[PDB]
C-alpha cells in the first residue's frame, strides 16, 4: 500500500492484452533520463455486482511500471507472465530504476500518461 504507478492508465476495450511495437510505449517523464526509460504494463481487473444480482467485468486498465520497481519490480525484461507486459526505448539500460521507485498517493498526484509523438496505442486502447 502507498505504492502506485507513477502514471495514469491505459484502459483495454478489445479482448487482446496490451502490446507495443519494440522501441514504443514508455510513458513520458521530463524527470527521467534516457538510460531511465524502460518497463511493464501490469493489468489491473475491476468487477462490480450488477442489478442482476451477477458480478459485471469492467474494461481492464493498465498501468505502467519502470524495471526494477512495482508489484513485479523483481521480474527481469521479457519474463512471461500473464498481465505483465514489457516495453522499452532502443538505448534503454537494463537496469532497476530503483532511483525512481513508485509513487506514494499521499505525496504525489499521478502524472498524465503521454506517448511520445509517433506512438500507435494497440486497438481498444485509451489514456483516460
Amino acid at each position: 500500500n502507498n505504492t502506485a504507478s507513477w502514471f495514469t492508465a491505459l484502459t483495454q476495450h478489445g479482448k487482446e492484452d496490451l502490446k507495443f511495437p519494440r522501441g514504443q510505449g514508455v510513458p513520458i517523464n521530463t524527470n527521467s533520463s534516457p538510460d531511465d526509460q524502460i518497463g511493464y504494463y501490469r493489468r489491473a481487473t475491476r468487477r462490480i455486482r450488477g442489478g442482476d444480482g451477477k458480478m459485471k467485468d469492467l474494461s481492464p486498465r493498465w498501468y505502467f511500471y519502470y524495471l526494477g520497481t512495482g508489484p513485479e519490480a523483481g521480474l527481469p525484461y521479457g519474463a512471461n507472465k500473464d498481465g505483465i507486459i514489457w516495453v522499452a526505448t532502443e538505448g534503454a539500460l537494463n537496469t532497476p530504476k530503483d532511483h525512481i521507485g513508485t509513487r506514494n498517493p499521499a505525496n504525489n498526484a499521478a502524472i498524465v500518461l503521454q506517448l511520445p509523438q509517433g506512438t500507435t496505442l494497440p486497438k481498444g486502447f485509451y489514456a483516460e
